């Protein structure tokens, strides 16, 4: 973390997403623990994050790999393997970046952006996971994506549910949350010309819900050192840049109950002229969603190493 800011000669400029939660696949680390210096790394961060991780990468079923208290850190661990290489390979130099991480993959975000050290963060994701799945036992909560017809419409109904749009990602992608009970009652009647399926996820994530998870993930986002950022990072909240680094480990916190404005993030990229989009493991989803909300910008969906290779030049 020690850089020099490059010199225009007398727009060079690339989005970095770092993946959220349900996408993470059996054998997700595989392709990358195999290079040089990652079992070294990921042994350090599995003692530092205490679970397993090695093992959870590679023979580790989907199932034992979505329970939050997993399925965070484990994101995280394979987003900033990625990452680490793609730096190591020199094929970011001389580009303006811009980083914004979606849900969890915001503490990855921030990593990349410089704000935590790489090891810190995979802490900070376990804690976030084992805190949030101690909230989720309290009462039967969850999310339902809302495949959606009239904008208006769905935000009405949502309402008199008493459902947040958890996650807003794209028009028409919206994420409702809040008990069982009120998302069978959206299930059993949605708002016309719009579909509804119920994200096997163990909790309503981004409510208010998630109060008891507040301060055991508060206190360890204290205890954790932190730089001002090396890339524009951008935030969930409203998906303006964050500026000073207090700043955003405070928005951090509080994003933990509030609505992930993915949609506003991807606002925030169009209005940069981003040349290029680099997702990382396990992508899939946040360049789909910039596929088709970013015209024309190519964007890549990071699996394998072989993948960060046809960037040398963009």
């Amino acid at each position: 973390s020690s850089h020099h800011h490059h010199h225009h000669s007398s727009s060079h400029m690339i989005a970095l997403l770092a993946p959220g939660q349900g996408s993470q696949t059996e054998g997700m680390l595989s392709p990358w623990l195999q290079l040089p210096g990652a079992a070294d790394q990921i042994a350090a961060w599995s003692k530092a994050a205490d679970l397993d991780l090695a093992r959870l990468g590679t023979t580790a079923s989907t199932e034992e790999i979505t329970d939050t208290a997993v399925a965070q850190p484990l994101i995280v661990a394979a987003t900033l393997l990625a990452h680490q290489e793609l730096a190591r390979r020199c094929v970011l130099a001389g580009k303006d970046v811009i980083v914004a991480g979606h849900s969890v993959g915001e503490i990855a975000a921030y990593a990349i952006a410089g704000v935590i050290a790489a090891d810190d963060a995979v802490a900070l994701a376990a804690t976030r996971g084992a805190e949030m799945a101690k909230a989720c036992a309290t009462e039967p909560t969850g999310m339902s994506a809302v495949l959606g017809g009239d904008e208006t419409e769905v935000l009405s109904r949502l309402e008199q549910l008493d459902l947040v749009p958890a996650n807003r990602n794209a028009a028409g992608q919206i994420v409702a949350a809040g008990r069982l009970t009120a998302l069978e009652k959206l299930a059993e009647d949605p708002p016309a010309k719009a579909r509804v399926r119920a994200l096997g996820v163990a909790g309503a994530f981004h409510t208010e819900f998630m109060a008891p998870a507040l301060d055991g993930f508060a206190a360890a986002a204290a205890n954790i050192a932190t730089a001002d950022p090396t890339a524009t990072l951008l935030s969930n909240r409203d998906g303006k840049p964050v500026t000073s680094a207090a700043a955003a480990m405070d928005t951090l916190v509080s994003q933990l109950t509030q609505p992930v404005r993915w949609d506003l993030c991807t606002a925030t990229l169009r209005e940069h002229t981003v040349t290029a989009i680099v997702e990382f493991p396990p992508a899939g989803t946040l360049s789909g969603i910039a596929k088709r909300e970013l015209r024309g910008v190519p964007a890549r969906a990071v699996k394998s190493p072989a993948d960060l290779d046809e960037l040398a030049n963009l």
